């Protein structure tokens, strides 16, 4: 069912946090059959630490440099992360918008940075992409703090 370059939901350590969006850059079984995934995991605003004024797209999130395994038994369903420079004129066929999210920069957890990227080098999967009938708004918000 999974592939080289689909990214998938994977469940939380606690239980009801908001699932981990991973890309898969790597699949395998172990000697016991237990099968496993390799990826990068790709952080919502509240998994980063950044200027309170930010604004972030809605459904933002970056790419970062904690790769992880874990079986694919956690994994919860499937979604698709598109860079910046083409998710607003194309949308992946089969995919709810809310399982649909945009990247433009990446976050290291290790130095909490956040940076541009400008060449996107995921592994290309299998998801079909076309050109949106209806233009998405460039729409960035703030967090909102007590
Ligand atoms: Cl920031």
């Amino acid at each position: 069912m999974y592939h080289v370059g689909d990214y998938v939901y994977v469940e939380p350590a606690e239980a009801n946090l908001q699932p981990h969006i991973v890309c898969i850059e790597r699949l395998w079984e172990d000697s016991a059959g237990e099968k496993w995934l390799y990826g990068c995991w790709f952080y919502r605003p509240n998994e980063t630490f950044h200027l309170a004024t930010r604004k972030f797209l809605e459904k933002e999130v970056f790419k970062s440099d904690y790769y992880n395994k874990v079986p694919v038994s956690k994994i919860l369903g499937k979604c698709v992360v598109m860079f910046v420079k083409e998710y607003f004129k194309l949308c992946p066929e089969n995919f709810r918008d809310e399982d649909v999210y945009v990247c433009e920069s990446r976050y290291s957890a290790k130095t909490k940075s956040f940076k541009k990227i400008k060449l996107w080098t995921m592994p290309v999967s299998s998801v079909r992409f076309v050109p949106r009938d209806v233009p998405l708004p460039v729409v960035r918000v703030a967090s909102v703090f007590a």
